[PDB]
């Protein structure tokens, strides 16, 4: 199915870095950090081709039976299709501070104000090789 | 439901370290490294009562749609019902290299010569804080 780390709590002060690789030809792939497939609190999307936006990441959250919020985006696109990529997150209860493969950060509003996150998951076009949440 | 790390393969030559607590109180609780819940290549349970087992580790492996195989049993066991424990797992083609939370070590064969596992899970009376695999 999807890469997933479930039932292992990501919380405040914790740090989370997953390595992969991007598919060849993908579309799309994101990193969600939440509590269920239909709760996410940051959505992390990354898209090389989806409509009509090339090479720009996506940041927004989902809310459980209601949909998603507002997007937030970002111009940052160190990824190559084929490549592998590298990311660390961190949070507390105000942001959470993302940092890229090349060192730049992305930051997101914790909009829920979670302390604690139960499944963290990779879905689209690419795949995990290795994680550390410690 | 338990912990588990999924679909992010624990390949030949990689770490696999886990972390937790063993709860107040617990009867038993094992480390599953496999395919699914009911193919699993190795099975570490941690007895501090069970039937007639006190304060042993049971190690075997589970054959889907056939069961158990041979139970293997070592008697060290630096484990307290309460506290925290790490272990950490390599592997090669004939062996499982299993290190304990003091140093020691248990081995147990790779029965199926497996190269690579796609789900680590915990479960029974336990609960992981950190991982890393890589
Ligand atoms: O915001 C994350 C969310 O985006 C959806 O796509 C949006 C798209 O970003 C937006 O430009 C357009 O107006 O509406 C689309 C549908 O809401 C994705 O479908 C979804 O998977 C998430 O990635
Ligand atoms: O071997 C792992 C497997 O053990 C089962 O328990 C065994 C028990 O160890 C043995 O002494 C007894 O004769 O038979 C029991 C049932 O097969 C556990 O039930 C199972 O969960 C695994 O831990």
């Amino acid at each position: 199915d999807r890469a997933e780390v479930r039932n292992i709590p990501f919380k405040l002060g914790m740090y989370l870095t997953v390595g992969g690789v991007v598919n060849s030809n993908a579309t799309r792939f994101s990193i969600n950090v939440g509590e269920s497939t239909d709760s996410i609190a940051m959505h992390m999307d990354h898209r090389f081709s989806y409509g009509a936006d090339q090479n720009v990441l996506v940041l927004n959250s989902l809310v459980h039976n209601v949909g998603w919020q507002q997007e937030e985006r970002s111009k940052k696109f160190p990824f190559t299709k084929g490549d592998h990529f590298q990311t660390t997150i961190t949070f507390d209860t105000h942001t959470f501070y993302i940092q890229l493969s090349n060192g730049e950060t992305v930051e997101f509003p914790n909009r829920n104000k979670d302390a604690a996150f139960n499944l963290i998951y990779l879905a689209g076009d690419a795949r995990l090789t290795f994680v550390r949440l410690e």
